[PDB]
């Protein structure tokens, strides 16, 4: 298998959540400068990053310094999903986290991404 998502708590110069998906065979990335909304209803910012490789999906450790990245990555939740819809615009997802479950919405705007929790 089923595909698997995680969230990364990333310690670096700004403090992020990274929400990656296995999805289109890589992990499609957003970083959330403010976390995973954990209550229905609430819009979080998701800044769409590079695709990362599948592998990397359970990492944890320390991101060298002038390396692009840099800080301590630290999982924060992870499990399976569900997707449920998907275009260039929209990701419906059921999300099977410790923290992060129930159904999720991702959602391209002229101005960037949001996270919404159902
Ligand atoms: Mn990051």
């Amino acid at each position: 298998s089923m595909p698997r998502f995680v969230v990364q708590e990333h310690h670096a110069r700004r403090l992020h959540w990274d929400l990656r998906l296995e999805m289109d065979n890589v992990l499609k990335s957003w970083a959330l400068p403010k976390g995973v909304p954990e209550k229905r209803g609430v819009k979080r910012l998701a800044i769409e990053t590079e695709d990362h490789d599948l592998s990397y999906i359970d990492f944890e450790g320390r991101i060298p310094e002038g390396m692009y990245g840099a800080g301590e990555v630290k999982i924060w939740d992870s499990g399976e999903y569900e997707l449920l819809e998907r275009t260039e615009n929209k990701i419906k997802f059921l999300a099977k986290g410790r923290k992060m479950n129930g159904e999720y919405v991702l959602i391209k705007t002229k101005v960037g991404w949001l996270l919404m929790k159902a």
